[PDB]
């Protein structure tokens, strides 16, 4: 009954075909695959049992690569020993990455960390465990000066929050993961630490060339600057993924809630699908319940009106997979059960009242014959009672639609004519047992247009 | 272009085929054929030049018949000459024709009279000129006492304000009448004082026996009877004429204006054509331009959103027919102009979102794919800005939705799918000069559903 | 109670102090005095009996004086008999007022004729009975070619429509009747054929001059100049006269209603008081009843919203000035008690809040403490369903309110504080016998501010 | 600049006169004793040192008690060793407080224990570390199913979801502790574990009886039965403290967020003050940050509605106190900015009119003339952008006002009539710096009405 959508990263406790179903049963409705482990022949077998179980139990799911992405991140240290950093101490960064780090110095992976960075500047270290202030720049060192105590391990990652930083849009790694993300046929790339539109456009033209032109890309907003370019960002993208815990690190602490709420809403403006995603159930790799305030946090990104929640480490190595699905999919029902329409060009004017009718008429079901994602999607962008059952001759939209707030895809072999498409959709509404004799069904579809234009709405009683 | 409809009365100034062609020019809509004169061979002579006028031109118009109805009358005075009849005298009716009347008694037409009288009512003789009280009721006499000084003449109507009186519903004269509009197949019989359901049933059962099924009834509502069983007499009725100028003598004259207005929005509502009529452009009988209250007058109705308007004595006998049908046709537009759309079934919601979509789109066109009246009407019913092109394969209901306001019919050989429909109905949105390429139509029609139902809205560029 | 005012024009059948008050019962409001006739004796005794009335039995009531105004007339005739003018013919006017006329040309009043008009200009004679066309203008003659047949008789009215015409806005009896006023104290002055600003500016000038300065000018809107004009018109007069009757003579017939219309608006917004006038009820002057017509006709200017209605001749030389004010008062019941409040500067924000606030409360009465008429009239503006009862301490200002729709006024002593208007406010609203025990009031003033502003809004239990 | 209010709890870290200046300076407005822990020398300091800061530097702020409550703990074990529960092993609750306890059996302080359960009701052990099944129920034991693995230690809470507790309203030393808050002339009792009307009935009473009439009761609702009854509670309370950290082991954990929303609701319409406490920002008794999650939790709240928010150990005990304030002031400020006011009986009617005209007028101010605190909480619930400044002339009221959203209270010497709250009210809203010369405010008082109806609203210019 819930029609939020739930994402779940799947990972050795979780990868089995028995698993797998049962992570369905659950609510599972996307399987994501996070690139920052794993080798191309285990996230291979993860599809692979999906696409069994999905073959077997004819249950819908899509897949989700996210990649790894680029990032900053310190180095080693002498004896691979903690350093212990002091308020008011010297700190150098070098770019040297031969140099084994001390209390005084340690290396960073990026070589335009001189470049990027200016005297004031804040250096966060280690999910921002240490902070540091920069003081001076000089050759291939960034001197900083340090501001609170901490003790500083190997391999850490830096936020900068507030610069521009000219890493590449793609790691040399992910070049790599989105060839095998093709080659697998993903339905979704979610891409990491977006920064401004021409990062999405080179992730599409990668795409592109390796027969990837039909997989939606996710971009991930973690930082200012992609905040400062959202608009251009979610014009090229196909959805956005809101990291929050990355969020959290960049920007200031009380401006996190209201970029959620931000990107939400424009996602759902634009039509295109928007994840929240990261800090979500954490406890749970760890508990069987969640905590009161993840349990609070998770309902207000839906009351905030995502299309999907996230589940990670919890989900992928956790001690309680199961428990962390079902209460999410709990949290779903309960949270999208009280929410109601929002009913505030030719497609705008037909799907907002389609779903008008649908609500004076009491209809449970809205059917769409949709030609790509569009016309579902503008369905749900008026946040409708009724169920969306999404009609397409088109697999991948079939398993892209999966992803998207209270629409239930259904492949079909073809629709001739418009009549067609009515005495077609009363049928499958009728069998997908989401409606019954009598009930009101609306039904929208395009008419003598190109595909993605909405231009017809009809009322129907099964 | 005008929306509101207009009736013309035709008599021998204009019934040649050059003048109904100038009449049609003037915004004649539907011709009126009023049967308390002329004979069979006039009338339908009329109607043979009438159509045709519309073979050669193309022009389309509607024919209706308008009965003289039963009637209460005064009869025969000594040697012809008026009497003056004294306030407070005592004065006699009888139900004896056979008496020539005199200042002291007259006979009347109606041997029910005695019957449906009560002491204590009001008789009204000549249009109310004269007012009596019932004082006793004695076999075949009814005794009055006269209110006012007056001039009584023969043959005068007699009004009975609050008396429910039981004429049948039809005169001899009527059946004969109706029969000959059954033979000559006229759009439109406009029965004359109808008082209750039953006698607007009781023409139903005359024209079906006559093969006039498919012919509409619009029913005059003339007095107090009438309005007190307006709600059953409109359930039974295809549409109403408001016939004011009997109104003022039958009920209190303040209540004339409510209910002329509370007739046309229940007809509205109904979906039921209604006709203001009766004291309209009068003095244009004798003058080639109204007065001022005349203007006014008119104005006011079709702000009360009457379909159509009605001209009498002054296209059929008076001086100057072009003149008061070009003066009514000015009014129309003048007043058309200023109105706006009137926005609050599955056809109650089609037709209303259509509406609404219209105005949003800014479409100057909604087309109509109608099965009977019932779905044009429909759509008329929200007072669209956009003017209506009712399609239709029935040749008499292209005829009588001439009547609706701001629609124009389009006979059509034939739709045989939705698809059709929307193809054919943009090639006659351009043929019939009304919108242009690039404009926008809001195409309305039934899909799937028994003929009456209108469940399907699509919008079209041309 | 109605709440539109009844203006009467007094005459010789309803001078007497027994015929005024039993006008005042019928639901006379404001006595016209028309300066076209009568002299200053006659007028003042009506001025004496009113008066006389009002304080014998303590109603309330204003008086009015009707100018004359100045008008273009033809002159006399050769025997003074009609001559009969023929379409296509050619026809004189001449500025020399010595000319004896005949059938091909009469003299005019005003010399100004030849300045005024231009070849092509239309000359109506006679309430537009005879049309002609300007063919050219010489010296002191007009030459027209006659448009329509028509007999020509002697001293008939000239319109020139659409012509601005450059009469003084007094004429010499005018400036004298107004000083008549002066002296006599009158409540209003109505101005006749007001064109421009600069008209009721002299008009103002005049009175100031002659202890006049808080008598309420209405002007009256006669012609095409004046509707051209009318925003200017109004910001300089107190109120205005629609003369439905001179604008059908000078206008397009069907644009006299919507120049009604727009004027009423406007006067609302303005918060100035407007007269409906001309063509009411004239078939009264002869008959005890009226024509369906002509109370349709006053009910629809009850309902664009007029202040108040107007009796002529009706009312002044009659057969039954009685059964004309009663008809107009049942009319004004019966009209005014289907109206609905219209909800949309301090003044504006506070007085519309007071109105939504009597209707969410159910309060029969809002009590307004009036410095000047401005303060009743701007809750007027909002048409209440609650009586105002308006308290003021200017005798004067007291009369002028007795012509606002739904104001009753009442003179006070003084309020010296705002809880003391509250506490006073109270008991009047008791004994007006408008409001009992238990009712809620609304009390509307200003608090610490300049006269005019309205700033306090107050809900009391009775 | 910010409109919530902050709640702190003061303790070790945070008494001295130094620091509770420094917290008023962040934004902190009440003063929260806890007297679960602390005795009467401790609080009665706090108490002294903040009213001496007030005094010194006229800054204003509430002190609000919140008891200690009822409790169900367990007790003592062997050598004061924890014990580890297995999951499948029985244990046992026994009512006998001498038993030391074990691995099997542990005693519990609550003699009413074996009564109030019953075989099937789960008993959570220790923040509901350990869940435990009842099976048996005899004598004085409570016998039960461990549900999972956890370690026992010794005084642990017990929660009984579901479970109608029958412990007192006040526990003995609650009862001591409230005649202290009397004595101390506290201005608010939070109470704890309230779950039905009669528990706010008797503290009523208990305050009553000690010269606390006038110290208002804010309920702390913790438990299933709470929520039950919440309605009556808050009938006799005067305010809501939502106590998420509990109802979290109570309640369903989806459930949570909506008790939250449905309650601060609830206050918000009923016109009385909503705390939302526990769990805020609990991660600085530790760190100078919160987390993301901890900001996004308390805005949330904010944005539901609440009155005010709480600070518990981390302004008491924790390392950053000032941090933690003002952390908390930005989010306030951050979160308060962006809403927007709800304009969605007299006293209901004038107030919402007077934020509706204060919006439309753009007015910087509200002027509340309060009886009492109802009449400000009358105009607080529409939340107006515009500041409430309240004048009053009773000085708990003041204080007590500190607590509502968006009030600025003033301790006024009277107000004789409405005009002087007038004069007054303008002096005051100057002198307040809140608006400025030319700036609108809205002025809010009864008049001529007994104590806290509010029927008069006055608009004013500075």
């Amino acid at each position: 009954m819930k029609k939020t959508k739930i994402v779940c990263t799947i990972g050795p406790k979780t990868e089995s075909e028995e698993m797998l179903a049962k992570m369905l049963d659950a609510g599972m409705n996307v399987m994501r695959l996070n690139f920052s482990h794993g080798d191309y022949a285990e996230h291979g077998q993860r599809i692979q049992n999906l696409r069994n179980v999905m073959s077997k139990t004819g249950k819908t799911a899509a897949i989700l690569l996210d990649t790894k992405g680029p990032e900053i991140r310190t180095m080693k240290l002498e004896g691979g020993n903690d350093v212990s950093l002091k308020a008011g101490q010297t700190f150098t960064f070098t770019t040297d990455k031969s140099v084994i780090g001390n209390s005084e110095m340690v290396a960073v992976t990026y070589e335009g960390f001189t470049t990027d960075l200016s005297v004031g500047n804040t250096v966060l270290v280690d999910d921002g465990l240490i902070g540091m202030e920069v003081t001076a720049i000089e050759g291939n060192k960034v001197i900083c000066k340090v501001l609170n105590n901490g003790d500083l391990g190997e391999n850490k990652g830096v936020n900068l929050p507030g610069v521009s930083i000219a890493l590449p849009a793609l790691a040399e790694k992910d070049k790599q993961d989105l060839i095998f993300g093709c080659e697998q046929g993903v339905d979704f790339v979610a891409a990491s630490f977006i920064r401004k539109r021409s990062d999405v456009i080179e992730i599409r033209e990668h795409l592109k060339a390796h027969g990837g032109e039909n997989i939606h890309i996710i971009s991930k907003i973690e930082n200012q600057e992609g905040l400062n370019n959202f608009d251009e960002i979610l014009e090229a993208s196909d959805g956005i993924m809101v990291a929050r815990g990355d969020l959290g690190v960049e920007i200031p602490v009380e401006e996190v809630i209201f970029a959620q709420k931000m990107m939400i809403e424009k996602c759902i403006r634009a039509r295109k699908v928007v994840i929240t995603a990261t800090q979500m159930l954490d406890s749970m790799i760890k508990n069987p319940r969640p905590t009161r305030a993840e349990a609070g946090d998770v309902a207000n990104a839906i009351l905030d009106g995502t299309d999907a929640v996230m589940l990670s480490g919890e989900s992928a190595k956790g001690k309680y997979p199961l428990e962390a699905v079902s209460i999410m999919a709990t949290i779903c029902e309960r949270t999208d059960r009280v929410m109601n329409s929002r009913l505030e060009r030719i497609t705008e004017a037909v799907c907002r009242g389609a779903v008008e009718t649908a609500e004076k008429l009491d209809a449970p079901l809205i059917v769409v014959a949709t030609q790509g994602a569009k016309s579902a999607r503008a369905v749900r962008k008026y946040f409708p009672d009724a169920t969306i059952l999404a009609l397409t001759t088109n697999e991948k939209t079939a398993h892209q639609l999966v992803l998207s707030k209270g629409v239930v895809p259904q492949l079909v072999k073809e629709i001739t004519s418009t009549d067609d498409f009515y005495r077609l959709g009363k049928e499958l509404a009728l069998q997908s047992g989401l409606a019954h004799k009598g009930d009101v069904v609306v039904m929208v579809s395009g008419a003598l247009v190109p595909s993605g234009t909405t231009n017809t709405a009809s009322v129907h009683v099964l």
